[PDB]
């Protein structure tokens, strides 16, 4: 590094937990998927973190006043407020698993330039009491570029080593959200079972791809979609995949979700078998947020000239706004889960002969979302429009 991380000074006192009730999660299912339809690809495949958005916003909101508040309350949900965000959300983040065969990580930061700017302290107590993330102030030259970069880099683990290009004077705060999953299948897939057939992707091309087969257990049936559930290792996580009707396009069937459907679709998702089949897929999305957020009600954060971030810290010569919030996210599917390799020990006797089954073939263009199994709160979720 060469920027300096404010938080190296704060201790985190002690907080009280709250615990995850039917509202918090009601708020955050409503965050995601509004966070999500207002951020559809219409050309390429994407992949966002809702949680991880929501966890930014909310820790940024602290420092927010007045209109710029109002507004960061409005888009994260008015009936609860930046107070019990900070408590619920410690909490749910505190019980989240990471482990072996499990991981995920969520990488949160803000970014401020040094020149003209002190921090307030009661702001920084906050962030070391709920949220535990990085909070730089940076020269915002060449070397915070690459500070930034070195920062996601590390934080992931390597799996995401870059995210930004160029900084633009008149910046002066960033936020910072990488998130990435590693993580096994519950079930990995033999390789008896991966098989080359054909993806029909949004733009007509025919491509060739490795598939892979298995019989899953957790059946999605909708008016207009079907899919299913697939847990991953010690059963923290699963993958979600929804299919969409041949009659009915991606963007409209995610302009039908709501955060109560979403939810509602997996708590009632029937025990059936499911012939499943699903293509190898990983790739990266980069999306810069505040046009989502603006269409979310989130504006004055934005603006240098009503922007306003007094309970964060002052500036002299100009006044705190947001410049822009860069979230990343990156994503594989493959054979043991998020790493390929398939297996090649076997029992010969573990096929069993399915009655009564359902199909999902994942032979066109798909939503899916990586799920916390005790919530049904999408991590991620993203939609596959070309392989």
């Amino acid at each position: 590094v060469q920027a300096a991380n404010l938080m190296d000074r704060i201790k985190a006192n002690p907080v009280s937990e709250k615990n995850i009730d039917e509202k918090f999660i009601y708020n955050t299912a409503d965050f995601s998927i509004e966070l999500f339809k207002n951020s559809i690809d219409d050309k390429e495949n994407s992949l966002i973190s809702p949680l991880s958005a929501m966890l930014a916003l909310a820790m940024t909101a602290n420092g927010a006043d007045n209109e710029t508040l109002a507004q960061m309350e409005k888009a994260l949900g008015k009936d609860i407020s930046i107070e019990d965000l900070n408590k619920y959300l410690y909490t749910y983040m505190k019980k989240l698993p990471n482990e072996e065969k499990s991981k995920l990580t969520i990488a949160n930061s803000i970014w401020f330039k040094e020149n003209d700017f002190m921090p307030s302290k009661d702001f920084l107590q906050i962030i070391a009491d709920y949220y535990k993330a990085d909070i730089f102030k940076a020269a915002f030259d060449s070397s915070t570029v690459s500070d930034i970069n070195n920062w996601v880099k590390s934080k992931t683990n390597g799996m995401i080593d870059k995210i930004l290009n160029k900084i633009d004077p008149e910046d002066v705060m960033y936020l910072i959200n990488a998130v990435a999953f590693d993580a096994e299948w519950e079930t990995v897939y033999e390789k008896a079972s991966v098989h080359e057939d054909i993806f029909t992707d949004v733009y007509g091309n025919r491509q060739k791809v490795e598939f892979m087969n298995s019989e899953e257990n957790l059946y999605i049936e909708e008016e207009n979609a079907i899919g299913f559930v697939k847990p991953y290792a010690k059963n923290h996580y699963s993958f979600v995949a929804i299919l969409p009707d041949e009659n009915i396009s991606v963007n409209e069937y995610i302009k039908t979700l709501t955060g109560q459907k979403f939810i509602d679709l997996i708590k009632n998702a029937k025990i059936t078998l499911v012939r499943a089949s699903l293509p190898k897929f990983k790739y990266e999305y980069t999306i810069k947020m505040n046009e989502t957020l603006e269409s979310l009600g989130m504006t004055d954060a934005f603006l240098p000239d009503k922007a306003d971030f007094s309970k964060l810290g002052k500036s002299d010569i100009g006044n705190l706004y947001i410049s822009e919030v860069l979230h990343k996210t990156f994503i594989s599917v493959d054979e043991l889960g998020t790493k390929a390799g398939a297996v090649t020990s076997v029992d010969i006797t573990a096929a069993g002969i399915p009655v009564n089954f359902k199909t999902v073939k994942l032979n066109r263009p798909f939503i899916f979302a990586i799920i916390d199994n005790s919530t049904n709160l999408p991590i991620f979720i993203g939609t596959v429009l070309s392989l």
